[PDB]
């Protein structure tokens, strides 16, 4: 339960199932969202400890920057504000 | 606050970051997270007016280094009862 | 009033911020924010020919420097009954 | 009538400046307004044949310089009632 | 029948145009009209080889020249059942 | 099988023509068909690894030259438990 949000944003679909396969192997970390962002933007988004995050989302990074059309942004918010929650689903 | 500040970014992890400098930043209520289509995203927060302003100087600086970065940035400090609806 | 007004952006930022000016400008009551697809976004007013007049005016002024800016300002006096459910 | 008379347009502004101008034009009824995808929309009329000529023929004109302007005028006198689910 | 006859266009009016052409060709069945984003549209028939082969070099022929046209004209003769649901 | 075979193109009938041709390469069955936005369309498959493996590679031949193509091809041979979620 620890409340760092990690997140994986690519151009397509494939890329952001290969990172998120990739995040929640790396480390301890919940997968909380998928989201088609609009023009063919899909973003990921996991949560756990600070350390945990760390890692995940390098692992994430690393793995979907080849696969289709790839990565856009690899991002983390080690403590985000109570005001964020309401767009990680609360 | 009824002060109205808005940041529009190419995809949702700059607007992520935005939001989260933004409530940060200053006393501002974050109201509104809209997929507009095409890839826009816009945030959108209240308070007072110099509140808002610090948050979106603060928000624009975070994201403007994040994903495919910042597109709008924009305060408005009295915003019509007719608007209201939109956000 | 029956006028209509019309304002398109890239992006909803630059929407938000014509509809306030528009809204500001005269009496003209907005009726509507469409997400058109691909990132345009439209604003609708309505209200008597002259109000919708400025306010379009003052819109498309407001707008056209704000985020990924303006795309069309277009005014119909008096639409046709048959186009109101898109209305 | 049972003609079809389609305008197709980039951004909803000129095709509601389509549509106002193919109602007006002849007597036709404005029967749909999709969102196509992309910022393409389509807007559909129905009437007898010659009116369908007129009024899209005059949609075309109008809209033509509105916004990011026309992409598309075409009409089917008779569509094929498998047709008519794709409308 | 269980052939399928597919046209993708670049917009609906062009879909709309290739719909009409393949469903008046050949004793087809339209089954689906797709959305895809992007402002990509698809349509769907379904009948016997023949009729399918008739059909979409109908609809490749009548929609290529009409808006921002032609995509795709496809056909597969015996699709796994494994797909008939994406059907 | 639980490995996951994933093909996306741009436009949904290089989609079809993958998910036909992935279906028929190998015993894999069909478990979805996502309209992605801006034009990108995923079909995903589950089966044994070796299944899955035979059945990408035929579908990213059989889809490449089809409407506007293929954007990926891509296998997981053990999906987390997590990814479950979005499948």
């Amino acid at each position: 339960m620890g409340i760092a949000l990690g997140m994986i944003e690519t151009r397509g679909l494939v890329p952001a199932i290969e990172a998120a396969d990739a995040m929640t192997k790396a480390a301890e970390v919940r997968l909380i969202g998928r989201e088609f962002v609009g023009g063919g933007y899909v973003t990921v988004l996991v949560r756990g400890e600070t350390g945990a995050v760390n890692a995940a989302v390098r692992a994430g990074a690393d793995a979907c920057e080849r696969v289709g059309d790839g990565l856009v942004a690899a991002h983390i918010i080690a403590r985000p504000h109570r005001e964020v929650e309401p767009a990680l689903g609360n």
